[PDB]
């Protein structure tokens, strides 16, 4: 590591931390200590802890030369900051994955370097190793993988896993303005063999395919990724860019991903993009970036931007990937704020944090009005039985979807200082949206019916 570049960053973070306006800072979602966060990177389990990295620009609350930020956790709820894992050099440290080989946590990340020809950048895959979970050194002969079909300038966001005697990687690319995902494998992490174009836009699925992922869930192969360039279609794909999946089967002999190419959005909210997953103890865990490209970030003027989502557990129920908060998120609960009937026009007061489990009759409208104790911007969460939709209206911008309950008809709602996560039913319908208002959360029953409501305040689990 360049010790001057390192120490200069450590003390820049240390100094700048007191200038961060705390008003929108999350209590129990990972935020950068200062400046800008996007895509989570290198989700991994190493010497008894979960590690997560993230696309990080230290010096401003907007995007810039890409670093990898770094946190760890014992329980996927409480997270502590570590020193910055990767600093840009000739290459910007773009998104990537992590695996444990032996004594080492290995990072596989995209290096973007500048050029003088129309693209003006090229992307190749770089390696870095740590033996202590803290210090990361780049491989002397980076990049290890440069070959991309049709010499596409786009070649990024590797996700690496081990299956038998090979490491496999899926990587995002484009060709002729059509998004695609590439599959490679290696016996040794340094030498990579191109296997196949695992998928490609037939014209309707966008021009670039970011943050790909591939894993087994409910006996099927999931292909999960963040396509760019879908057009809004009725209620769907209204965010700048999308995150969603195909269901199929990866054949490890032909390297074909057999699928009907039926696309589903994972999260129906305003501010969900770019995921990581990890598997252990028979569970599959997912986390995403809790923000969106090319839209206002109300926290930006406060000297920082972006959080992670809660970690979700995944299941495949019929054709739907369900998301639920961790089995032990209940440990965040401090004060019991409400239990039992919440009459029409009755409200509950929290601090900056809330967990609300509510039930109503689905034959009648359900509506919560969420706003700061000192007033300001409103978010409404609505069940409209006339159209059979859950509707999240964030300061006038609507996200909505048809809801057919799998089983449970209750909702579980998490508020943080500037965020909302609504888990409908058994997790088949989830909305993640950044929300901003003036002061501690007040939630009012706008329904024409009494609701049953179990509500808590939640303690902090992440740094300030």
């Amino acid at each position: 590591q360049n010790e001057t570049a390192k120490r200069e960053l450590e003390e820049y973070i240390a100094d700048k931390k007191a200038e961060i306006n705390p008003r929108y800072r999350p209590h129990y979602h990972i935020s950068p200590p200062v400046g800008w966060m996007n895509d989570p990177n290198g989700f991994s389990y190493y010497k008894g802890k979960f590690h997560l990295f993230y696309q990080f620009y230290p010096y401003d609350s907007v995007w810039g030369p890409m670093h990898w930020g770094h946190v760890s956790s014992s329980n996927l709820i409480d997270w502590e900051h570590l020193p910055t894992a990767l600093i840009p050099e000739t290459e910007m440290c773009f998104s990537g994955g992590a695996v444990v080989h032996g004594d080492d946590l290995v990072l596989l990340y995209t290096g973007r370097v500048t050029t003088d020809t129309d693209p003006f950048y090229n992307e190749t895959q770089y390696l870095a190793f740590s033996n202590d979970g803290v210090n990361f050194r780049k491989y002397e002969g980076n990049p290890v993988l440069s070959y991309v079909p049709d010499n596409s300038a786009d070649f990024r966001d590797p996700k690496i896993w081990k299956f038998k005697d090979h490491w496999y990687v899926v990587i995002g690319s484009s060709s002729n303005k059509q998004g695609r995902v590439l599959l490679y494998r290696s016996g040794d992490l340094f030498n990579w063999e191109f296997l196949s174009v695992l998928g490609e836009s037939d014209g309707d699925m966008g021009y670039m395919w970011e943050c790909p992922d591939l894993f087994e869930l409910g006996g099927k192969t999931i292909f999960l990724w963040s396509p760019q360039g879908l057009e809004p279609k009725g209620d769907r794909y209204k965010n700048t860019y999308q995150t969603g999946y195909y269901i199929g089967e990866l054949d490890y002999e032909t390297f074909e991903f057999k699928t009907d190419k039926y696309f589903q959005e994972l999260d129906y909210g305003h501010d969900f993009y770019a995921t990581q997953t990890i598997q252990g103890d028979g569970k599959t865990y997912l986390i995403g970036w809790f923000n969106m490209w090319e839209v206002p970030h109300l926290e930006e003027e406060d000297g920082w931007a972006g959080t992670t989502t809660l970690v979700r557990e995944l299941q495949l129920i019929g054709t739907r990937i369900t998301m639920n908060p961790l089995e032990g998120i209940q440990d965040l609960r401090t004060d019991s704020v409400h239990n039992g009937d919440l009459e029409p026009q009755q409200a509950i007061e929290f601090g900056p944090t809330a967990e609300i489990i509510l039930q109503g009759c689905l034959d009648q409208k359900i509506e919560l009005l969420i706003q700061g104790k000192e007033g300001g911007l409103v978010t409404t969460v609505t069940w409209d039985p006339e159209v059979g939709k859950v509707i999240v209206n964030r300061s006038g911008e609507v996200r909505q979807v048809e809801w057919v309950p799998i089983g449970k008809t209750s909702w579980r709602l998490f508020l943080d200082a500037s965020s909302l996560e609504l888990f409908c039913g058994e997790g088949e319908v989830v909305f993640s949206s950044r929300i901003f208002s003036d002061g501690d959360w007040v939630v009012k029953n706008s329904s024409p019916q009494t609701l049953s409501v179990e509500a808590y305040r939640l303690r902090r689990s992440v740094p300030a």
